[PDB]
């Protein structure tokens, strides 16, 4: 486990969400996430146009949990976190349309803009 290479993973073949492992965690079932459950897991979000971070849980020092399986997320993070694993720490890439649609936030994600979000899993519990 001594490599210094990444991996392309496409989530979705319209081009819309596409994560890139940057660091391996466990991998297996034993260390998948369970819908309908609180979890707790860390992300940030960062702009690829600007380059400049927005809403990073390390940059609060502050652990976000949340319930899978619930429509509260987008299809990103759905995906996303259905789709990584215990310890795995990747980039997932949000285009314009599962993001927040054509209408982003504020003036700070205009329309038409693709974003770069990092997910992490910690640990998940009832």
């Amino acid at each position: 486990m001594e490599q210094e290479t990444l991996e392309q993973v496409h989530l979705t073949e319209d081009g819309g969400v596409v994560k890139t492992i940057l660091r391996k965690g466990e991998g297996g079932e034993e260390n998948a996430p369970k819908k309908g459950n609180e979890v707790t897991v860390h992300y940030v979000g960062k702009l690829e146009s600007s380059g400049k971070v927005f809403d990073s849980s390390r940059e609060r020092n502050v652990p976000f949990k949340f319930h899978l399986g619930q429509g509260e997320v987008i299809k990103g993070w759905d995906i996303c976190v259905a789709s990584m694993t215990k310890n795995e720490k990747c980039s997932v890439r949000l285009d314009s349309k599962y993001g927040y649609g054509e209408e982003g936030c504020g003036e700070s994600i205009p329309g038409n803009s693709v974003l770069i979000f990092e997910i992490e899993l910690i640990s998940f519990r009832e």
